[PDB]
DNA sequence: CCGGCGCCGG
DNA sequence: CCGGCGCCGG
């Protein structure tokens, strides 16, 4: 009966026909989103305007992002579950583009090294029978002049939409055979140069583990 | 085959002999904590030393506060779920020194004003016939001098505990009938004169909504009807 | 492979008609003797000769306790599963008087108090659907002038038959209902008083357990 | 129906990387320990301080001896399985540092004339297809002026941990064929001139197993014949 | 053989 | 959610 008046919300995962995601109401944007990346799935007549989002009317009001909030705010809205990964079906592609789906990201950033990162998450779908792909924000915090660590981000529009510090891209590789392989990389919301490789943004999963609260190791090993 | 390994971040409870928490392993910290306050309850034999605290091993130890983290930090272990509502039973009032019941708190702050804001809760129990207790913190953005909002927190120990700006306690109270009266308080997480009137601190329970994530009145009505206070 | 020449012997388990036994081949006496006491065990034809003990040849020379250690000691063979506990069977009296079965006992204990005890455990046989009866030596230190603690006991005849410095006694009471309740007596290898009640060399189980190295408490919770 | 409820005490063997042991619950110690020195064994990687022994959980707490109980008792913690005879393996090496692998040593025992003997132990891999060492404490009884035999012993700490009165340890050695050479050697646990010859203290096996309560000879010959030494 | 403590840890 | 450490403990 301590629950009478229920609890006061909890996790709210969204089942999309391209992925899965963990809303966070308090940064009005997702914690993670969990795509199943197979060849089949990245070809077809999917399109839209790359400009093209809508609000997530299942969201509650205080807590959901919308397009005015960006607007003039300087940050593209960053898709984490990317469009292009979704070209097989107009409804699955569709749905990358509510933004609950999205991030504030600098448009450097989603237009160039983050877009790069995408095009090889795709390409290794030739290779491997499943691409899983959790995509997220991170607020990593930093040292000031004053020996403390502090966490500051931006948040944008009336709404208050928080504004990544970076990135994270865990990439778990499903070998037919059933070896599971680990990619883990983070890239900071910043214009990064478009000719730096991919791989010295690699990081290990467990600094990633530690700064989202996520995790992915204990989860992998269930059935491996 | 979309979850056949598994999610990474789900719904993150608790539930204790005197509380029901929501834990965040981002900030390693519960996102709010939710108690029954009877007054059978608040009278007993518990004690505990005031700085006896536990780190919660229920929480994997990549987000898990421990005691490390607060010593040399300035901060109170602030706990959110009150030792004093739950005197009746030790293991009940043990639980409240969990470090998952506990945020950095300013110590005027949780040695005065949100003392006495916890002292007035338990009086409600004389006058209401149930008080749920819903404690939390907040992380509220200010306008920088660029014109822009920003939200800045300061996090401690190796574990990055993070300090909240604000906290939020949510009083939801029974009447004689089936009238359910609801009472929401901000304080910041600064010294705060502790002459200043607890309804001073009062704020409609949607700004705590708005700025929390969380939703409580639509929780509430369906299960009759509401007078916001 | 590391037992290619087998193992230095392990413990010696005897089961005989009318108890089992665990001998110590150090003291060349046993650990513990457990009989499960009913009433009807209790009458019968069964009779010995009180001095007729015979040497347990299951039990290696080498560690065997003969009559002649006992020869000229002043010591009593006290039997610890005892032979009036047995009488419906004379094979299974008879076993109590292998000397593998007895200790050295001071004899003003083994006929007066140590009887006594023995007569109120089978007593309780009345009330009880079983009372198990687990006998056996103590060897417990004494602290001297130097502040240290010791433990000294005598060893008879050639062969140093170990004399005990207590007995204890574990009643293990089975209600027809299931309840168990323990009843456990120690009492030291000396003239005791005969009139001293036998409630006041009660302890508590684990005092005995602590100085025996045996335990029955978690044994018993098994199926309790 | 005569062990429905369990029996009181059964046998404690012990199995671990580099040793078998039995275990004593009445005197908190091995009645033997039991290794095969292998050569490729003793040369490696491992080291532990001499003082960084840990309790064996493993035993009830009734009957297992701490590091408290040596604390102040001016014996040392004397392993019985040596440190230096699994230097191969950490894990092997370690397992030495149980306590239910020591006994109370006089220190200048330890340290000299018994240590002297194990190194003489270890070169026999050198000498021998196999050695396998069984090694364990013994409890003497001795003649007083009553002229009656008895046994004393000093036990340390509140655990009441004996004190051995003195120690076996018995080489059984393979010769080339199936030939088995036995080697039988008792210290007394007390300061020994390390420049007495270690064959000083041999013994007829028959006294340890006398002694001891232990049988070696049958178990031995069950695999072809014997040459005592 | 279990259980615990505070602390560390994947 | 498990695992550990030394120490305590039934
Ligand atoms: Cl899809
Ligand atoms: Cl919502
Ligand atoms: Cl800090
Ligand atoms: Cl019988
Ligand atoms: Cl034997
Ligand atoms: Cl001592
Ligand atoms: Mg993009
Ligand atoms: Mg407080
Ligand atoms: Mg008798
Ligand atoms: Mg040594």
């Amino acid at each position: 009966e301590l629950a009478k008046y229920g609890l006061p919300g909890v996790a709210q995962l969204r089942s999309r026909e391209s992925y899965v995601l963990s809303y966070d109401p308090r940064t009005r944007g997702a914690l993670w989103v969990l795509e199943q990346l197979r060849p089949e799935r990245l070809r077809g007549d999917g399109d839209r305007s790359a400009c093209d989002f809508r609000e997530d009317d299942s969201v509650h009001a205080y807590h959901r992002a919308t397009n005015a909030d960006y607007r003039g705010s300087g940050f593209d809205r960053g898709a984490l579950a990317a469009a292009a990964n979704h070209r097989w079906s107009q409804r699955a592609m569709d749905d990358t583009f509510y933004l609950s789906n999205v991030a504030p990201q600098v448009p450097h950033l989603n237009q160039n090294a983050w877009n790069n990162l995408e095009r090889y998450s795709r390409s290794l779908t030739r290779t491997y029978q499943n691409v899983y792909v959790c995509t997220g924000p991170l607020f990593l915090p930093r040292t000031e002049a004053d020996g403390k660590s502090y966490v500051k981000y931006q948040v944008i529009g009336k709404n208050h939409v928080a504004v990544p510090t970076h990135f994270f891209k865990v990439l778990i590789l499903e070998a037919a055979g059933g070896q599971i392989e680990l990619r883990s990389y983070v890239m900071p919301n910043a214009p990064v140069d478009e000719t730096i490789p991919l791989e010295r943004f690699l990081v290990p999963i467990e600094s990633i583990e530690r700064a989202s609260g996520l995790l992915f190791v204990p989860n992998i090993l269930a059935r491996a």
